[PDB]
């Protein structure tokens, strides 16, 4: 309902999404963060005005626009100390970028420390006037956006380092163990109408097993990539993933439970926890519908792109220009990738390159940056392992969509017609989730676990793609150049 040109004023305030009051982060004075929309190929101009006064949740901020390639605008990607210095409080900063060739469901979130868990996170929809699936549904609007999110009664820097959620929020509303009377979200449908629901995980940690009582879900989009329609009776959605599904409201007029079962914390539905309501003329009361066992769950390896696009490269292991393997580990309270743990450098990686850094060995942090050649095929394997606790780890690559040639829970490789997405579960020990992309987007791009508490503990690397062309391809506005001198002048209590 706002965008693609809009102010986003960030501030602190009290919120009670699950009937429990706590300080949090507001965007345009609301929680949860408001929906942003625009059309395929639009210019987005999002002026982030930072008015936060709470140091415990960080006064500074930085917003990542999740899913957007940001070609030519790497300075706008969001990750703190990779792509920019944070916006300092009392200041504003204009994100100004274009989305050529992209349409689907996205989201925006703080990409500073674990700040987005404290409430700076909202959905984005990029509509396609010529959406190949337009004819599959009648309704696609603000009312068909469904968000899932974990919620904590103690703030990110106040609770335990890897906390347990007190509530699942659906559209920013949910119940906790001790607030069984808190208002539930209601999604309204009219009988006989078909709905494009856009489901987005704003989660800081858990994945949700999502289903709707009595209804099947026709999945048509994954992480902004159009699919061949695939009908399931449930799906598992990892932090930061998006699915569009078509729901045919063809059941009896009634109330039906919408269910989102987390993989940790409260793993039931007692008292309407982990739930929202699908309401057709039906009475304004809770559903009393029953969960049927899932017999046709979403299986990632059975998803394919609408076009049937082959994976980049030739159909054999290591059949690409560069193949990398990321060996996960954990030691000293810190995650490692190939022995190195990510620590935010004081000079953002993008500025280091603009400043004359020529190679990965030059780039800080040492051991955490990988140089990638321009205009090439890349293959990255992310073998899951017990040495990295809190699996399954959903990994996200910035600036790119990738082919998932091998999915979690599958022993097979698909090079011919694999799903493409931008967040992938690396699964359980024994898995070897394997991705391929093309280096068509010069810049440093974060590659990290989207469990935010893991990223904070260093579960991340930086892909420095086509270093020689970074500066020329990504001219920076003066307001971006001013970020670091402003931030570095702040005393630590104001950060
Ligand atoms: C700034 O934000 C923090 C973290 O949200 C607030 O921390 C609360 O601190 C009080 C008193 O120590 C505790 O009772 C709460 O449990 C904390 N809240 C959370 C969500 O962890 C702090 O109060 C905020 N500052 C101001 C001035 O409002
Ligand atoms: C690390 C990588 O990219 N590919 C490896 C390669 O080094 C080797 O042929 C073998 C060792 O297990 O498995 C594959
Ligand atoms: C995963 O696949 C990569 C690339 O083929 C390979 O090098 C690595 O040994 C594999 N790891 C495991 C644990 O299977
Ligand atoms: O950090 C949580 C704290 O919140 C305060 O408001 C009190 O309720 C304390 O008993 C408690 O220790
Ligand atoms: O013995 C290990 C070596 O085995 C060879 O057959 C190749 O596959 C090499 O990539 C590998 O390093
Ligand atoms: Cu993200
Ligand atoms: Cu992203
Ligand atoms: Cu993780
Ligand atoms: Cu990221």
């Amino acid at each position: 309902a706002i965008g693609p040109v809009a102010d986003l004023t960030i501030s602190n305030g009290a919120v009670s999404p699950d009937g429990f009051s706590r300080q949090a982060i507001l965007v345009n004075d609301v929680f949860p963060s408001p929906l942003i929309t625009g059309n395929k190929g639009d210019r987005f101009q999002l002026n982030v005005i930072d008015n936060m006064t709470n140091h415990t949740m960080l006064k500074s901020t930085s917003i990542h626009w999740h899913g957007f390639f940001q070609h030519g605008t790497n300075w706008a990607d969001g990750p703190a100390f990779v792509n920019q210095c944070p916006i300092s409080t009392g200041h504003a900063f204009l994100y100004d970028f274009q989305v050529p060739d992209q349409a689907g469901t996205f989201w925006y979130h703080s990409h500073l420390s674990t700040q987005y868990c404290d409430g700076l996170r909202g959905p984005i929809v990029v509509y396609d006037p010529n959406d190949p699936h337009a004819s599959l549904y009648d309704v696609d609007d603000d009312s068909t956006v469904i968000t899932l999110a974990d919620w904590y009664h103690l703030a990110a820097k106040v609770g335990a380092p890897v906390p347990t959620a007190d509530a699942t929020l659906i559209n920013g509303l949910g119940r906790s163990a001790a607030t069984l009377a808190a208002d539930l979200a209601v999604i309204t449908v009219t009988k006989g109408k078909r709905y494009r629901f856009r489901l987005v995980s704003l989660s800081c940690d858990p994945n949700y097993t999502f289903s709707i009582d009595g209804h099947s879900l026709t999945v048509i989009e994954a992480d902004s990539v159009n699919l061949k329609p695939h009908t399931v009776d449930s799906l598992q959605i990892f932090a930061a993933q998006r699915y569009s599904f078509v729901l045919n409201a063809d059941q009896d007029v009634d109330n039906y439970w919408i269910r989102a079962l987390p993989n940790s914390g409260t793993q039931n539905f007692a008292g309407g926890t982990n739930s929202a309501i699908l309401r057709y003329g039906a009475a304004p009361v809770e559903p009393t519908t029953s969960q049927t066992p899932s017999t046709n769950p979403l299986v990632e390896s059975a998803l394919t792109t609408l076009k049937g696009t082959a994976a980049p490269g030739s159909p054999t292991p290591g059949g690409v220009d560069l193949a990398l393997n990321m060996a996960f580990g954990f030691a000293g309270g810190n995650f490692t990738i190939n022995g190195a743990s990510f620590t935010p450098p004081t000079v953002p990686v993008l500025l280091q390159i603009l400043s004359g850094a020529q190679s990965a060995a030059d780039l800080l942090p040492a051991g955490s940056v990988y140089s990638l050649p321009a205009n090439a095929d890349i293959e990255i394997s992310l073998p899951a392992t017990a040495a990295a606790p809190g699996f399954p780890h959903p990994f996200h690559l910035h600036g790119h969509v990738f082919a998932v040639v091998r999915s979690a829970g599958s022993s097979t490789y698909n090079y011919a017609n694999p799903v493409y997405r931008d967040v992938v579960s690396t699964g359980a020990p024994g898995d070897n989730v394997t991705i391929r992309f093309r280096t068509d987007n010069p810049g440093p791009w974060f590659l990290h676990c989207h469990i935010d508490f893991h990223l904070e503990a260093g579960f991340a690397v930086v892909m420095a793609e086509d270093i020689p062309d970074v500066a020329a391809t990504n001219p920076v506005p003066q307001a971006w150049s001013d970020l670091c001198p402003t931030y570095d002048a702040l005393s630590p209590d104001d950060q």
